[PDB]
């Protein structure tokens, strides 16, 4: 297994870093992997974002 690159965004809400980190972590965990790194997408408002791209790696 290699690591997998994934991209998630929302068109209905802007959310903080913490929400997107949470989404990325839980997504990797559902896929039996660990989140290694992530970057926010589509900055919104003064401190929010509309998505995240991230890399899930084997346990
Ligand atoms: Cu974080």
């Amino acid at each position: 297994e290699a690591c997998k690159f994934l991209h998630q965004e929302r068109m209905d809400v802007c959310e903080t870093h913490l929400h997107w980190h949470t989404v990325a972590k839980e997504t990797c965990s559902e896929k039996s992997t660990n989140l290694h790194d992530y970057g926010m997408l589509l900055p919104c408002g003064i401190d929010k974002f509309r998505g995240v791209e991230f890399v899930c790696c084997p346990l």
